[PDB]
């Protein structure tokens, strides 16, 4: 039931963002939602190559860092590397099969592409600061504290993908497979998509943002400046990515795109609220682990805890959720220097 | 059983290209096959923005073409628009879920991205040479002769995706699904992927080169120069794309990757041959439609037929297949100018 070229002539301006007729012709002269075309144009305008950033002094900077600061630096970078590894592939494997307007289709492929550039940039840094990159790369997979902080990201995508496959193969209904009942409901699949996109919003809008504070705290001391330049370019992309998910989510909950989806979103208001708080809690928990045997000029576990609360309130507000934390001004206004957006 | 972040610490240098553990960490410091890393670098080096291309003279040129030349030009562009629509999405939906080495995964995503840029360039031209783009785009979907020429492309991808979903959901074996016996064979799925790759090779290496020749026949008349600029950029990318599939296919044939894929390539040899012979015939058949209202000096059914045979023999040789066609020299050596 999925096809790479639906042979039915359809009005692409009238399809929903998701679950409609798969996109046939790729055209960009018109859109149902011009935000997605504007994001494509902007991301293309921002194209960069990691190899064109001078990183030659980052190795000696890193080596001269006190052992606990090396630990803060490398652990933060390993988590960034985990997140971009996942985001390189997942928007394509998880969202593309479900998209039914051309502007959003191409936005997702362009988004995913920009993520692979991010992963390439993380290799560029690692190669240039450690003798054996394999040690860093292997620790990403098995590192207990990172299985923990991002515990649950791959599962949301994975369940969405599995349910999408059942939907595409069998359609809605009550089915049997090898002696067991398998229920496929479009409503449940819409719910999974909604929560997946909420989680992707928290990933890019908060999890990655909190990581920028660690990277740019070294930059403020004129250390790891090659890395800083790369993270700066990544943050400029991230601003677009979270703008895309913000719009998808707001168009889904308003009811202008799919009334069923607006019901679903109201229905999981509490669940979503609680998912946001958990992501924030996970990032707080990591902060402590980062800072377990020392702190830095400009950063420590309580400052980065406050930043997690600050950023979380802003993002939740932006997608129409209640604020879990005490309202405060930015605890690290110096970071605005680096977040050019 | 697909996962976006596989949990086992595996040696990515020892996975197969396809069907191994899904890639976890995306790293570019090492490769099983450096050709794919070299292709990513080159394609990134070629980044272009379609809208920056000046096509302001193409509307003048186009509107002044005789009607039969408008037909030739726009039928060709509509077919290019079809193939890049499919290619923008298909490598990511059909291949990406089966890749087990990071360099191949990222190449497939870069390749696909580059195809969405091709599609964006077709919009750029179309919107600047006609007053209603929708008539052009709508016709791509319903045009009986366009779809006849493309028959089998989306069908092949679609079949591979369905079979892949069954494999990820149920695993190998014989299953009972809504009372029907469904066999999931990894060997059969490997054959499907393998022949999909062969078909993609024919698509980029033959079907698109035939279309380039029709595009450049106008450039040779000093017409449609914005478009020719765009097609030259497209062709530069296409050369990388076909290099990628040639190397995937030839590495599989070698036995140096998955040994079962090497058995499959040999076993399915005739199927490989047949699919190239059918694609070539479809490209020939398109001539009657293309030249329906008349042909052009140096571009007609005979010339097109000759070029199809010429290029098909070259691509077939490059992946170890016998040649179906009589050997010939290039019937349109003027195209070399445009193909750098
Ligand atoms: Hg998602
Ligand atoms: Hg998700
Ligand atoms: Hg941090
Ligand atoms: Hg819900
Ligand atoms: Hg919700
Ligand atoms: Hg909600
Ligand atoms: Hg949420
Ligand atoms: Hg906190
Ligand atoms: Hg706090
Ligand atoms: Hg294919
Ligand atoms: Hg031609
Ligand atoms: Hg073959
Ligand atoms: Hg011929």
């Amino acid at each position: 039931a999925y096809t790479t070229f639906s042979q039915t002539k359809n009005d692409q301006l009238k399809e929903p963002m998701f679950f409609g007729q798969p996109v046939n012709v790729a055209r960009y002269d018109q859109q149902k939602y011009d935000i997605f075309e504007k994001l494509i144009e902007k991301q293309l305008s921002f194209f960069w190559r990691p190899e064109e950033v001078d990183v030659s002094r980052d190795r000696i900077d890193y080596q001269a860092l006190p052992e606990h600061e090396k630990h803060i630096f490398i652990s933060n970078l390993k988590y960034q590397t985990l997140l971009d590894s996942i985001q390189g592939r997942s928007p394509n494997v998880a969202l593309l099969p479900l998209i039914s307007i051309p502007e959003l289709e191409t936005w997702v492929e362009t988004w995913a592409f920009s993520e692979t550039i991010h992963s390439r940039s993380h290799t560029h840094i690692i190669r240039n600061i450690v003798n054996d990159p394999s040690v860093v790369f292997d620790d990403i997979v098995t590192n207990e504290q990172i299985q923990k902080r991002a515990e649950g990201i791959s599962s949301y995508y994975d369940e969405l993908i599995e349910m999408t496959s059942y939907w595409h193969l069998l359609g809605e209904g009550t089915h049997t497979v090898n002696g067991k009942t398998v229920t496929v409901s479009l409503r449940e699949l819409k719910k999974k998509l909604y929560l997946c996109l909420m989680s992707v919003n928290a990933l890019e809008a908060i999890r990655f943002y909190v990581s920028f504070a660690c990277s740019f705290a070294f930059a403020e001391r004129e250390l790891m400046e090659g890395n800083a330049k790369i993270i700066r370019l990544i943050a400029r992309d991230e601003a677009l990515h979270l703008t895309g998910t913000q719009h998808m989510l707001n168009l889904l909950r308003s009811g202008a795109d799919d009334p069923e989806m607006a019901e679903i979103a109201e229905e999981c208001k509490q669940e979503c609220y609680d998912l946001f708080v958990q992501a924030a809690q996970q990032e707080k928990d990591w902060a402590d682990y980062l800072f377990r045997d020392g702190s830095m000029i400009g950063l420590n576990k309580d400052i980065l805890c406050q930043y997690v609360e600050y950023i979380t309130n802003i993002r939740m507000q932006a997608v129409g959720l209640d604020l879990p934390f005490q309202t405060r001004s930015n605890p690290i206004p110096w970071i605005n220097t680096w977040l050019v957006s």
